[PDB]
């Protein structure tokens, strides 16, 4: 108080934070508390059910919250918020049971080493749960929905085993705004919900993550917005690692916000979800540990870009990431659907083998860029050809393969530009070849050796196939 | 547990046995650092009070463990006989006040599983503290860290000992690369799902207890760049202004060398190129020992050696390959200097040369290599 003394908090929305304990403006009074079995019903319209705050070390089982009075949520015994926690490290809650409307139970601020085990957490149905809206949560989450669990200003109280139902969002979490910090940590949620409706299932807001999933799960009935997880605002330095099996049915993995990939697929277990499910925003996975898949398919006709790729019959319909797609799932090869398959802006291609009925085309004086040794194999498309820029722009010093068993037309530029000191194998086998020079390169000498074995290619480049910038290393034509 | 010396000790067989939610600290750390720990294994002589101690072959598991004030979070030795024992602990909450600490895992002839939780620190001795300490841990021992590091930088790890064991597999490093330190690189074994682009070599300023793979942070000595670059998948080395020299055989990653520094091998030691790929020096102040073999090759995979900067091995060789090799050397600009561009140990090696350069040993145009090599290619 201002005079110095100290009031009991009566204030329903009152949490102290840990800088208050540290202030003096606040003094807990909480502890050797203990609590096994207490059912706590409340009337409809009950803001909060029970209110832990700064009860460090307190310890609770069987905990139950809410009576499922009927089918009308809005006449059932239970409260709009389950549990309001705050300031109440190592405290652990065993087997907790929560039956709300609104929120389950929300951790806010210092929680150092608490734990909350096999909470059995659900709102009572799903009906009209997605115009619920939170009453305590962080500023960065805006949405519409209610949240089973929310957490956030630098709590981080570890779940283990939840059983979370009907709830639109069942992990509202957000780091401290200030670093960053405060783990999001879940183990084998058992998420569930009638009708398969939910909006999200781990909206991660400025934070890192470990989450192993138990083959338990679901996304949302909207084929654009719902996913598994929701990654708004992470930095950079985050990562929003999964472990564990994916759901049995199909799912959209990833949607988010911000300018930086954090999710990433440790060794993740991912069934049949190439060919059922969908990456949905595949910006947003920082990378891949044990996942792989022998090829990606391109379908600029039929294909959607919310799929993996890896299977064939769900194709993916751009090329902007597949150099992306490639590197984490490590695929030997990419198949072209029929159709022509186009890039308006300097692309990467894997260096991989390029099959299928499909052809390549770069618009707007654009070029696909060559950044990786390796082989890069063209066979059998309906060919590949630009508008007026260089085809292939290298910009990697190591050995670098170009083999093109289709069609090529550079018309007035290169097929091969090396805008570094390169090392370039290039070799054009049967159908045809335009271009001005084969090999050329911006600058300081690049070596290259070229076979082109095909009668329908420029025949006035035979005594000079490369640029000056150029010096050959063999020379098969003919 | 509220304690003065050891929070609790665990020996010999506790099979299965489990703690969980412990909530071990010492009642503040005043003078912390001076307890001397009463029951220990006999290869744990460091002064200093120990929240857990473990030994003996016991292997009991500690979830979600808090632990505060303390100099020594756990103590753990394996087995005398054959190491055995796992030292199991899943995301521990550790503190400690003002940052006073010396370990939080000090390990000893063992192997473990630990998950970080975004929560820990390193003390305040700049040289000799450290999350992890692995003493003497066996060949076959591996300390696998999960998890998120914390927040604030810490020093990772120190050790006694011939063999590396840490593994970080799949860790949350966070800005550890930017604001904290390796420590010993010696010690990690392995690295899996992290990765970083560069890896910054700064002979006069820099710190070997850096990562050295943020440019805020740049390590000191070549000795372990193969290494580091290897864990961490470095696809270019910078290094900054200044002579970065070895006195002793040291291996180069096959990645673009970048920045105002120059490589120096001294007391006749060489330069090892030991995987395939392409080694670039490019705009490096030069490159040049004073005696021995600049390059020497140990593989048999196709290698690619790229020099755009000065480079001088007076009397000696560019490369020479101690195995039947398969290279391709080729000097843009700048000048090169040396008896032979490339030569071999014996039988036979293939080689591709190409050296553009005014400023070159004429002599040798119409005899570039040594009567074991032979060309596929000459451009000069
Ligand atoms: O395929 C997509 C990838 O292409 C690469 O060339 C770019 O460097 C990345 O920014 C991008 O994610
Ligand atoms: O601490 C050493 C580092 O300081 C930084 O300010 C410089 O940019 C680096 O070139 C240098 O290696
Ligand atoms: O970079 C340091 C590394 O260099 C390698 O050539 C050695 O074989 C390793 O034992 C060493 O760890």
């Amino acid at each position: 108080q201002p005079d110095g003394s100290y009031k009991l908090n009566k204030d329903v929305d009152y949490y102290p934070t840990g800088l208050d304990i540290d202030n003096g403006d606040a003094i807990t009074c909480a502890r050797k508390i203990d609590i096994n079995n207490l059912n706590l019903i409340t009337a409809p319209g009950v803001k909060v059910g029970v209110k832990w705050i700064g009860g460090a070390g307190c310890t609770t089982k069987g905990l139950s919250i809410g009576e499922n009075t009927g089918s009308d949520i809005t006449t059932a015994r239970l409260p709009r918020v389950g549990l309001l926690q705050s300031a109440s490290w190592g405290s652990i809650h065993e087997n907790l049971r929560i039956l709300y409307k609104t929120q389950g139970a929300v951790f806010i601020d210092s929680n150092g080493g608490a734990a909350v085990n096999n909470a059995y957490i659900s709102r009572l149905g799903n009906t009209n749960g997605e115009l619920e809206q939170a009453v305590y949560k962080p500023a960065g989450f805006t949405e519409v929905g209610d949240v089973a669990v929310t957490q956030f200003a630098g709590s981080e109280v570890k779940f283990n085993s939840p059983i979370i139902e009907q709830a639109s969002f069942d992990f509202v979490h957000a780091g401290r705004d200030t670093d960053s910090y405060g783990l999001f940590m879940v183990d084998k949620p058992h998420i569930e919900s009638s009708g398969g409706k939910k909006k999200h299932s781990f909206y991660l807001i400025n934070t890192s993550s470990n989450v192993t999933l138990s083959g338990v799960g679901l996304s949302g009935q909207d084929p654009d917005l719902d996913s598994m997880y929701f990654l708004k605002n992470c930095p950079e330095t985050a990562r929003n690692v999964v472990r564990g099996q994916m759901p049995i049915s199909g799912v959209k993995l990833v949607r988010g916000t911000g300018n930086y990939p954090t999710l990433v697929l440790d060794c993740t277990n991912m069934g049949s979800q190439f060919q059922f499910g969908e990456v949905g925003d595949i910006f947003y996975i920082k990378d891949v540990v044990g996942v792989k898949a022998d090829t990606l398919y391109i379908d600029p006709v039929n294909g959607n870009n919310y799929n993996w790729g890896t299977n064939g019959t769900k194709p993916i319909r751009e090329l902007t990431n597949i150099a992306k797609i490639c590197q984490l799932f490590r695929c030997k090869s990419v198949y072209l659907n029929a159709g022509e398959s186009v890039i308006t802006s300097n692309t990467e291609l894997p260096m991989v083998v390029f099959e299928g009925p499909g052809s390549l085309k770069a618009n707007s004086g654009s070029s696909f860029l060559i950044k990786a040794g390796g082989t890069l194999s063209l066979i059998g498309l309906s060919g590949i050809s630009t508008d007026g820029g260089h085809m292939f722009r290298v910009s990697t010093v190591e050995k670098v393969n170009i083999h093109t068993n289709c069609s090529v037309n550079a018309g007035a530029a290169y097929v091969v530009l090396s805008e570094v000191q390169g090392n370039i194998e290039y070799r054009q086998l049967f159908y045809s070849v335009n271009c001005s020079k084969y090999i050329g390169a911006t600058a300081g000498q690049t070596i290259a050796g070229i076979m082109v074995k095909t009668a329908t290619r420029p025949t006035g480049i035979d005594a000079a196939p490369v640029d000056g910038n150029v010096s050959l290393t063999y020379k098969i034509i003919e």
